[PDB]
């Protein structure tokens, strides 16, 4: 029997058993204990809500599109074997995510791990596998009309996107392509995935969400763009397509790249990276574990969770003292001191091979002022933020097609001059934070001499604060005034 | 004894026995049938809402933030009085305002009476004025502490602006020239007046609001910037002042200049028109006005609302028929037919003396297409709209002043880019629409040959659906591909 | 211009319309064309809560759109239904007609809503029984032959006569004198119960006015339409297919006549919302003689008369308060000044608020006598001023669950998890002993014309003296208002 | 740097934190002090519903954020108060006391809330009485003393020897044993009023959760605590200075408890949601004897008996449920099995619902012994299996308005429009005649552990022939569950 269930965000959902099957089983169950926004808990007191609500909205909007669509267009030819497939992969999207959400593929692996390349959208594919096999799911997949072997294949591709490097998917062919861009859109990011987020983390977080996906899949038509079924927006709606990716840089902005959040992620990082050695977290028969490699295995990773904070926070052993006192200082909010913000000027890009140079160059700066304190490479964290409209430098609306309302069927592009003068210039910057892992008066004074020096040496902008935190610093450099 | 009142917006309101008294009069009732966004409700039927109901949230805004800068800041020595005055100018800066809102001093008085320069705001100091004498306003004022000579004067100047052509200002002194800012904000349009129709516009419409005022109120303090004590706002709360103006632009885009409501708003503009010399409204002393002299008068001007249109709707004299009748094709739902949509491209303005010159341009394009009809000047509508952040060219953000956390009372400055590459590279701009007034597949087909080939002509952008609706004309210019 | 299985696809885009209750709903062709009338629009002239807007200061929506989304809601519990019971044999045509009836319900409401047929009407024609719902259908019958709508009809699957027909009974119940319905059979029955459900009133009217109004007035709806939808099924009953709700929704469907009863008290029945209306009809009777609104073939109607003539009351909304309020005619200049007392805030005063005590009714035929009742009471209290029986208002407010003295959920019928098909009845002892243990009740206020400081306290002094002499309960200030009355009465303490 | 009046003006920026509920709230750096310790920081890690969670997705909210919530509503309501009544002398000391018992109130809530003393300890530990309120005190305690607060109370105008003992008071009650209180006198008696309000249960503490839970669970709030506060004055009634409710606000009253009881029905109390905080609660006991906990000067402590020390009190938080889940202990392994039987989703399974019918009412002491009647039930019904008072559990859930028996509003005080500072009582019957007649009652559930279709068609059968046997309620379903059964009962027909 289909099961209803109440959702806060949209309301009575019903699940088709099929889905309740995969939902009731450890590996998605596991994402009640994974925080949906990792250290944000700890600046946004409403963001309690974990992965697995998500998980479940995405499962919902994507049937509720692909729905929506078949409806509209029985030429399509959609069918409920279709629909599951595609409530499926937006259920299980999320499902390699680790403990603390983007914290953890994000700061931790590539800390603890650098030999390795991980993703979360990876881990989702092996958890899936690990899923579907450990609980028997295929005979239920079949007795729903399912064909497992192409149907699973169809899903994990949904999740990660091609698994071979000319149409280039085998689980669905291009005059059902559209079904590639409901989950996780590769081509320009409008997906089901955004939609449930910006209306989810809104919710929870305090700030009022402006994008109205409803409106959109009433304007959504599947039409045929070069020989692919592809879904096109109404021209007229171009504007709010536009104020989508608005939206989404407004929340990373506010909420996501949070300079205390990230402190907060940064912090427990560095907790996790002292514990690594200690924490045993038990796999595939009986074999051993840690932290960090508990991604090379499904049964170890299903227990890799938020709860590895908590059994760091509650351990008595000697070993764990340093990873325990790390999370003490969070408790007692004793967190590294934010020092300020700046940004590249030109064309000019801070590659990532150089971010591990950053805190030294800080350092190395010579402010002509006089310090009670000298500060060393390693009392300094820089942190560097890539804020874009999801494809690097490029504008997304040029990877959409429109429709018309005279030929409905007949798909077109608009570039960005057809639009409005008001609209970004550029889709990609980046933000320089510094901080100071030195917490009294003289450190912090003395810390903001040495950025703002460097942001003139580097020819960064002017920090908002500059003339305040270091009044002798910035009347050397002209182009500041 | 205060009121409290339960407003859908802000909850339960306290209103002061003065601020009652001057509710309860016909000239502030009168809000009661003007519709705030006029045209709109034709297009957005949840926007019912009426001046008067904004009104009470714009004069109870104004105290939240005059009230909140005090407990903050004894210092500045804002009085009982002050916050009255300040709530006053508040509830009473939308009583000039005539039928269906802006359509009556953006559209129909320009066309009614082109020797007056007419604004809503000399309106609302006329209709105060009115107000304050035919009420008996003075006494009561007296009653709670108000200086009636000075503080009438005060409450026109936060309404209109200065009343004189150096402090400009005589209501109140520098060191309180912060309570300037709070109704009308004539320096960079960060009030109060925004934050209540951002909330209760979206409210009606069914979009939502996405800028948080009560957090923007938190951060807010006075600082001396040159000899004044002006407000100033927290410096890591500029992204979210810029956001502001790019929900101010959103919403006018989407619901206040949405194509249709204004092609209402003109429709009942043509009706007033063809009605103007027939109605009679009685003024002061028995004199009969005109829709189009009611402003002169605020005895007939209290007279003069939303029921303009169903007194002609309603009417049986032969001499409004043609009113009549334009106001029966409004019901029935014959409008003029949207044609398209252009910008200019370069540094390219339309100057506002040439707008009534374009029709006549669209007209004599030479479509190279055969057409069964040929169409005139008089069959064209085109609407020139100014989409801007409030200043015209000018960046808003660049005449606000900030502070920083660790020197609150010293007042900066932050330039655009300190902030965000992502922002806009402009702040003003202006939409093409054009109309036609024939309404026949035909007319229609034709009407969109000209105009294309008139935006290819003036090298206006090429419109979103222009290989659509007009095949034949959009090769020929290559700057569009 | 493209095809499939050989045959051209014909692509009929809906009209989208946003609407901040509902969202964005697609309104059929057929329904834009009923919509687009002057009868249809006239329902944007004509306040949703009358009197209410001055009083709640949100509530300036119109029945315009109440009525789009009572169409929307209509079309969405029968496509639902059907959805999950294509048994029912529920088509595209059954759908419209609902929708359609929806549209259509709220179609004969006059100036200011419940004001005009509540207590206009009666008083300005006593001879005539009228109701908002027999209006619905002449304006409907009127819509549809003036605007050509029955070729359209026709023209989307609908069968006029039979439809029309149909159309009118779910408005208005059983047009005649045993299956009482002509429009559709007993196996359709659950289609009579969807815009006004006259068997126990759960129906999509009361769910998009909880929604709307509570949008509006700043008070928060705790009633979930979305969620009985879901938990709603068709099952047989007697001969006939009925709508039938789980069975532990029980609880919710109690608490749902329990969120219309607190509406009603908050909101609709507020005692200066009511005074307001009062006032309004007191001005609009003054003003019938003399205002004159033009119906079919030239003749004249008044305020009280257009009811008669479809035409003219087409063009009776609100504007009749403004025509009044701005006109100059010495004539009317008594119904003038009475709104202009609105305008200024000079209202007829509360004096106060009691029941009755026992199983004791007050019946409506003793409605008119009860001010002079109050007018010659004999208060113990020395008094400056003597007030008559026309100085007194006396508000009788019938409070129930919309079937008088009776449990709706008597009415309602109920499936189980284990038998979906299977209707059953649950009694109120089934459910809780929390619940009320009456459906019905009267609420009684008590105006004063007489707005001074001296008349109110006498207003006062003759009301609880009045309570005291009827035995009615203690109004809920008595001690504070009237001190020297209260101890008379040792029910009372 | 800046001067005024000749004198350094001294900038003292508060805390702003944003909160979903209630917007952008300021703290006092006295409450960050006390929030930013390792015993306040544990409510982040304890669920507000329990198990409700498991049932309502959304409800994945902390006691943290809603501790805020109430520190937060106490200064609101106690600075109204003070604004509107300067007499009553309010002090900011006063405001901070009150802010402190909001935010602590709930420090002495274990795993999963209301599972923990609800269910939990009266299970692993039946000798002890013991309540969240009392461990909060305790915690308090511990707060105080181990992070140095009462210099930073000095600091900001306290007297930490009374202000704590105040503190104390406000959270559970009289400490001892004619006015019963030491922390402030009966002229500041309303003080005792706002955060844990035990004369009438109308509080800052239900104001907080009706909204935050309304806002997680997906249902709506319909109680508005701001209309509440703006009609809120202090009057004297007896010798003591008391919160009083405007007079007309009375149906509102009535309404808020209404919300309270459907809140509970429709969530706190689900049936599902109660079963699996049954299920953790089974776990956990059966952990009991081999989870260890450390606390002060290195002492082992068990789940159980954690509640002795505050030290290893602070590191019992929903973590237990994982740390059962994902042992390897072989000794952990029942109580492992049964959190895998969650997630699997093979709960104990529901039977039924029915209550007492005439004044009847069930006692504690007999609660253990209902399984066993219900296994000893007759059913003259053909079954396959053969069920045992094991197989059952029977849930006795007492629902009121919270005072037992007693109406909350005969201990609410009112205040009139024309005599604001005078203190008067209204009864029920001045009301409504459509209120609850009564203010309590008792629902019984059944379960059954055996999960097949066999024993829970058999267990449905012992269920109803027990409701039969001892003259309960009908249940709902009863004639589909039960068909052979249901006849046998007349007074069910
Ligand atoms: N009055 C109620 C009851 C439940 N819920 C929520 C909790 C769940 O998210 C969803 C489904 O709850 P049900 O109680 O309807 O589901 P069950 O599975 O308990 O009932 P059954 O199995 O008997 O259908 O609705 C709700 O919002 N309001
Ligand atoms: N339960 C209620 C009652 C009223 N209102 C609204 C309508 C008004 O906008 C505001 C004030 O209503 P009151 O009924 O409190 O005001 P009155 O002026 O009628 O009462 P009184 O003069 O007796 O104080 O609150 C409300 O939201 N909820
Ligand atoms: N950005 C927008 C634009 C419009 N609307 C609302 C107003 C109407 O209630 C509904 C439909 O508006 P459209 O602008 O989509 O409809 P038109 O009829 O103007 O467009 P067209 O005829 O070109 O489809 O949506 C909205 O909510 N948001
Ligand atoms: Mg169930
Ligand atoms: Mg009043
Ligand atoms: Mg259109
Ligand atoms: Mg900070």
């Amino acid at each position: 029997t289909m099961k209803v269930i109440n959702d806060p965000i949209h309301g009575h959902i019903e699940l088709h058993p099929l889905l309740v099957r995969i939902i009731d089983t450890p590996q998605f169950q596991r994402l009640r204990y994974i925080k949906q926004l990792g250290g944000g808990y700890y600046v946004f007191p409403g963001a309690s809500h974990n992965r697995f609500e998500h998980s479940l909205g995405v499962g919902y909007l994507a049937g509720c599109l692909v729905h929506a669509l078949g409806e509209k267009q029985p030429e399509l030819q959609i069918s409920e074997r279709d629909v599951l497939c595609v409530q499926i992969a937006g259920l299980c999207h999320d499902l390699g995510h680790g403990p603390f959400s983007h914290m953890f593929d994000g700061r931790f692996i590539p800390l603890a791990r650098p030999e390795v390349k991980w993703t979360h959208e990876q881990g989702s594919v092996m958890m899936f596998e690990h899923l579907i096999n450990s609980n028997g799911i295929k005979p239920v997949m079949e007795q729903y009309g399912l064909i497992p072997e192409e149907d699973i294949y169809f899903i994990k591709e949904q999740i990660v996107g091609p698994l071979e490097s000319l149409w280039p998917y085998k689980g669905r062919p291009e005059n059902k392509s559209f079904l590639y861009e409901i989950v996780s859109n590769k081509r320009n990011g409008i997906d089901v995935d955004k939609w449930d987020y910006f209306a989810r983390d809104c919710h929870h977080l305090g700030i009022q969400n402006n994008f109205d996906y409803k409106r959109f899949i009433k304007f959504a038509r599947v039409c045929e763009v070069d020989n692919e079924l592809r879904i096109c927006a109404r021209d007229k709606e171009v504007g709010n397509l536009y104020d989508m990716f608005h939206t989404r840089n407004s929340l990373h902005r506010r909420a996501y790249q949070h300079k205390v959040g990230n402190i907060i992620d940064t912090m427990i990082t560095d907790a996790f990276l002292k514990a690594d050695d200690y924490i045993e977290i038990t796999g595939a028969g009986g074999k051993k574990y840690r932290i960090s490699t508990a991604i090379d295995d499904m049964e170890a990773y299903t227990k890799l969770t938020d709860n590895i904070f908590l059994e760091i926070l509650y351990s008595t052993d000697p070993k764990l003292k340093d990873a325990r006192e790390i999370l003490k200082q969070i408790e007692y909010r004793n967190l590294f001191k934010y020092v300020g913000e700046t940004q590249p000027t030109g064309q000019i890009k801070i590659k990532r091979e150089d971010y591990e140079s950053l805190p030294k160059e800080v350092a190395s700066a010579k402010p002509k002022v006089l310090l009670d304190v000298k500060l060393k490479a390693e009392d300094f964290i820089v942190d560097v933020i890539n804020m874009d409209y999801g494809m690097q430098e490029k504008n997304p609306i040029d990877h959409v097609s429109f429709y018309c309302k005279t030929a409905p069927n007949r798909a077109i592009r608009i570039t960005k001059n057809q639009v409005s003068q008001l609209l970004p210039e550029k889709f990609a910057e980046q933000l320089i934070r510094v901080y100071c892992k030195k917490v009294d008066r003289k450190s912090l004074y003395a810390a903001r001499q040495y950025f703002v020096q460097w942001c003139a040496d580097r020819n960064f902008t002017k920090p908002q604060d500059g003339d305040v935190i270091a009044p002798l610093i910035t009347p050397q450099k002209k182009e500041w005034n």
